[PDB]
Order: C-alpha cells, then sequence, then structure tokens
C-alpha cells in the first residue's frame, strides 16, 4: 500500500530488465504489459513449419555486464562460447573484418589504392572537426577505404545517407587504423583479427536469444505480467497518471518504464505544464529509423568450405541487396532439421532506399547467387521473411538534442523512456544495453542509484565491465 505502483510497457529484454531487478529486490506492486504473445521483443526467435529456427538477424550475445551475463546463466542452461568468424565480400575476396585493418586482403590494385589515399588522408589536416559520419569516415581512412567500403556499405546498413548521420556514436562500432601496422600487414600478409566487442560471444544452444526471454517469462510471476493483443498501450495520460488500451482497458502508474519507440510515445501522451509541449510532434516527425527485413534460407546439405565456420559476413557492393548474410546454422546444430544449413539476410528499408517486397526473397536468392553463398545447385527449404518497421535507431545529426528536449520533462512526470527505440540510443542499442536499462531505471525510481549510466553516458559502460552481481544465479 505504500510502495509506488510500477508498470512495465514492453516484454523486450529492456521491460524483462525492469521486471527481473524487480523481482530480484522482491518488490510486489508492479505489472508489465505487452501487446506481443511472445515475450523477447526484437530478440524474439521463431520456429518454423520444418524444424528451422530463426530470429530477427541473427542475435549473438556480447554482454557489458556481469550483471547480464549472471542473468544468462540463471535463464538458460547450455551456451554456446563462439570465436567471431567475420568477413567482408567485396573486389572478389573475403576480407577479415574489419574492412579498414585488413586492406592487405584486397587485389592488388584496390590495395594499393586504399594504402595511398590512407597515406593522402593523413597528409590533410583541418581547423575544424568533421561535422558528420561520412566527412569523417572520409577524412579518417581516405577515400579508397571509403569508396570501396565506407560509403557503400554504410548506405547499405543504415538506408540513410551517412553524411546526414553524427559521428560520436562510433567508439565501439568502427575501428581505427594504424599506418605503420598496415604497411607491415601488407609486407607480411598478416591479418588484424580479435577487435570489438563481439570478438567472442555467446548463443543459446536451442531456440535462439529469443530462448532467453521465454525463460525469463517462466521465471517470473505469472499474474504480474500480461501478453495479449488487446493490451497495446495507445494513450498515456501523463496528468491522471493511466495508459489506455486497445481493448480499452484503463490502468494506474505511479511509475511508467516505457519501452515502445520514442516517437510512438510522444504522440499518445497528453498531459498539462509539459515544458515545449506543443513541439513534440515535430519531435517525433524528426526521429530518424530505418526498417529492417529479414530473410531466412533453409538450405539442404550443408556450407560449402569456405563458410564452414564463417559467423556473419558483409556485403557493400550493389551484387545483393542484404547488408548482411549469417550463417545461422554455425551459432548452433539445433537451429536446424538434420542434413540442413541455414543463411539468414537483413535487407535495410527507408524513404531513402525503399524495398520491393514481393520481388524481396527472390532478389536475396539471386544476391546469394551473385556473392558467393549459393549455387545453382542448392536446395532451399523454408524461405522465411520478416519486416520490423523500427529496426535500427538512426543516430541522426541532432538526436541528441531532441532527446534532451522532451526526455527531462517525461521524467520529471515519472515516465521513463527507455531502451533501443525507447531512448533511440543506437550505441547503447544491443540485449545487453536495453536490458541493463531496465534494471538501471527501477534503481532510479527506487532511489537505490543517482543515476542511469547506461542510458545517459554510452562512454562510460562500453569502456569499463560493470562489476555487481545478479542475486537469483
Ligand atoms: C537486425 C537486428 C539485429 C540485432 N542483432 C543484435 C545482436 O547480435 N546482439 C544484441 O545484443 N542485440 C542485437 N539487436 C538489438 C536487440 O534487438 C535490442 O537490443 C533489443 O531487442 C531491444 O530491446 P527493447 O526491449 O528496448 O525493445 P524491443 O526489443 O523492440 O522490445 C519492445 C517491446 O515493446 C512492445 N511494445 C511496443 N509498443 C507497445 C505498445 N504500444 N503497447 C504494448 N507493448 C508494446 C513490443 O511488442 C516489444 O515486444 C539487433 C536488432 C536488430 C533489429
Ligand atoms: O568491416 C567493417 C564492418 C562494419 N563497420 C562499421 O561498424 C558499424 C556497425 O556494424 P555492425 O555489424 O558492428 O553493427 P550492427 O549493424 O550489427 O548494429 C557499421 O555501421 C559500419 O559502419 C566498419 O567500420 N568496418
Amino acid at each position: 500500500l505504500l510502495t509506488p505502483k510500477i508498470v512495465i510497457i514492453g516484454a523486450g529484454p529492456t521491460g524483462l530488465g525492469a521486471a527481473v531487478r524487480l523481482t530480484e529486490l522482491g518488490y510486489k506492486n508492479w505489472h508489465l504489459y505487452e501487446c506481443n504473445d511472445t515475450p523477447g521483443g526484437l530478440s524474439r526467435s521463431f520456429l518454423d513449419e520444418n524444424g528451422f529456427t530463426w530470429d530477427l538477424g541473427g542475435h549473438v550475445i556480447f554482454s557489458h555486464y556481469q550483471y547480464f551475463d549472471d542473468v544468462m546463466d540463471w535463464a538458460v542452461q547450455g551456451w554456446n562460447v563462439l570465436q567471431r568468424e567475420s568477413w567482408v565480400w567485396v573486389r572478389g575476396r573475403w576480407v577479415p573484418y574489419p574492412f579498414q585493418n585488413n586492406i592487405h586482403r584486397l587485389p592488388e590494385q584496390d590495395r594499393k589504392r586504399c594504402l595511398d589515399e590512407l597515406v593522402r588522408s593523413h597528409a590533410r589536416t583541418y581547423t575544424e572537426p568533421p561535422n558528420n559520419f561520412e566527412e569523417s569516415f572520409t577524412r579518417q581512412f581516405g577515400e579508397g577505404i571509403a569508396d570501396i567500403f565506407m560509403r557503400p556499405y554504410n548506405f547499405k546498413v543504415w538506408a540513410v545517407p551517412p553524411c546526414l548521420m553524427s559521428t560520436e556514436w562510433v567508439e565501439e562500432r568502427v575501428a581505427p587504423v594504424d599506418l605503420e601496422r598496415i604497411r607491415r600487414n601488407i609486407q607480411e600478409n598478416r591479418d588484424d583479427l580479435g577487435w570489438g566487442p563481439n570478438a567472442t560471444f555467446r548463443f543459446p544452444q536451442r531456440g535462439g536469444t529469443g530462448i532467453i526471454y521465454q525463460a525469463i517469462k517462466e521465471k517470473l510471476p505469472s499474474e504480474k505480467l500480461t501478453f495479449n493483443s488487446g493490451f497495446q498501450a495507445i494513450a498515456i495520460d501523463a496528468d491522471a497518471k493511466t495508459i489506455t488500451f486497445s481493448n480499452g482497458e484503463v490502468v494506474s502508474y505511479d511509475y511508467l518504464i516505457s519501452t515502445v519507440p520514442f516517437d510512438n510515445l510522444l504522440r499518445m501522451t497528453k498531459g498539462t505544464g509539459f515544458k515545449g509541449y506543443d513541439e513534440w510532434p515535430a519531435i517525433a516527425d524528426k526521429m530518424v529509423y530505418s526498417s529492417t527485413n529479414v530473410i531466412g534460407i533453409g538450405v539442404k546439405g550443408t556450407p560449402p568450405p569456405h563458410l564452414k565456420t564463417a559467423c556473419w559476413l558483409y556485403f557493400p557492393e550493389d551484387t545483393s541487396p542484404f547488408y548482411r548474410a549469417t550463417v545461422f546454422s554455425n551459432y548452433s546444430k539445433y537451429n536446424v532439421p538434420e542434413g540442413h544449413w541455414s543463411l539468414m539476410l537483413e535487407v535495410s528499408e527507408s524513404k531513402y532506399k525503399p524495398v520491393n517486397h514481393s520481388t524481396l526473397i527472390e532478389d536475396c536468392i539471386v544476391g546469394c547467387l551473385a556473392s558467393n553463398l549459393l549455387l545453382p545447385e542448392d536446395l532451399l527449404v523454408s524461405k522465411w521473411h520478416y519486416r520490423i518497421e523500427k529496426g535500427y535507431p538512426t543516430p541522426f545529426i541532432g538526436r541528441n538534442n531532441l532527446l534532451e528536449k522532451a526526455q527531462p520533462e517525461l521524467m520529471s512526470r515519472c515516465i521513463y523512456s527507455r531502451g533501443r527505440f525507447g531512448a533511440w540510443r543506437y550505441e547503447v542499442g544491443n540485449q545487453d544495453h536495453s536490458f541493463m536499462q531496465g534494471v538501471e531505471a527501477i534503481d532510479h525510481v527506487l532511489g537505490l542509484a543517482t543515476e542511469e549510466t547506461t542510458v545517459a553516458n554510452p562512454g562510460r559502460v562500453n569502456g569499463t565491465r560493470a562489476t555487481t552481481h545478479f542475486g537469483l544465479l
């Protein structure tokens, strides 16, 4: 009776993060609402008619937090730990990831060009920092690496011209180069391997990453969770402190942990005394994102020799519509029926880059044949396609300024908008980040913590590993 009623909207990792922290604390006065039947949001998994396990782009787990690792161990027994083997298909070669560090694997002419332009851009200095991502990577890597990889690959994944993107999200995503190391790589044909936070990752033996959140759902108190299409939140009244759902039910909260898209939130949230309130519709309109198409191809037999131990593959060239392919069957044999393997292809989509959905599956197959993934004789089963409206929250120029206009106003009225699209911060938009934003929001609501470091300070969380444990393990 004395504790605040905490309501969580969304059973993705962020929402489930909040629910797990509350459960760990033995907190009783909360409830979680989800409009889908399945927990896990963008990290959910599917099982098809033919025994193929699929998900939304071949998710792998790589945690920045001891807490989240403990939760993984608690929720799921039976993990595979893999060494990342990732490649770029470009100029007819398999270039080890990251592209920019491994230009010695390009054909001679392209390698020379890449090296020469890197030397050239090193020779050019500038009074002001780059104003955008394209200016940044062009100055940093030179015109060779920009033209061959950065420019075409980035438009291909983001579906937004990179000159419209900010430059501060890149810390753990875009690897730097060192001219001396590259020259030596070229003399020795020495691959530069191991860079990045996912150089090692873990993957559940059965059920994909989505089994994590299905297991978590099972471990939480059933009467505190609602999974039902009628419980899609469609209006928030911040004065009354109520949520109205599509089925017409109205419920109260003292605190709201919202994980719905930030633009959706702004559009459906009413109240008085919000500073800047009448700007909210224009703010919502300015939030840039790409949609994501996932295509699953089930294949009879076993992968060809070059893909035997591959994880994921990058495709900058226009001979394929997908920016990435994942050999999902290499993450776990239980992902496919006996005697098969599988590819998962991702194709980005936006107003800048429209997609013809009626030909999408066939176009991907043509892409696979032209990109060394499939052969004409391959026998395909379980062709599958799924489209996600909000796939990547683009780190567009001005993003922070926009978030700063409204987020503090929402928080002052006990509304915490968190998660991949809840907070719209790509650089802390993976599963561990999201889950932890949920955990940290709960700590902040309950006064157990002064700050929410993940959502507020991406530099700090991605530079250190958080040490603190999860009690239930
Ligand atoms: C192609 C792709 C590949 C990815 N790969 C990786 C990876 O390899 N590793 C990794 O760690 N992360 C990966 N991610 C990121 C991962 O998907 C997210 O970090 C995570 O799913 C975000 O969780 P979230 O709960 O903040 O949002 P979501 O996961 O989208 O969860 C939000 C939930 O809210 C619900 N909801 C929305 N609106 C309402 C409403 N109005 N009413 C009621 N419920 C609502 C939704 O149904 C959903 O279930 C990938 C993402 C994509 C798109
Ligand atoms: O060889 C590479 C591959 C990717 N990237 C950059 O790293 C970013 C993140 O890509 P990744 O596959 O790591 O993240 P994801 O798309 O899965 O979120 C991309 O946008 C690229 O700009 C890069 O610099 N070199």
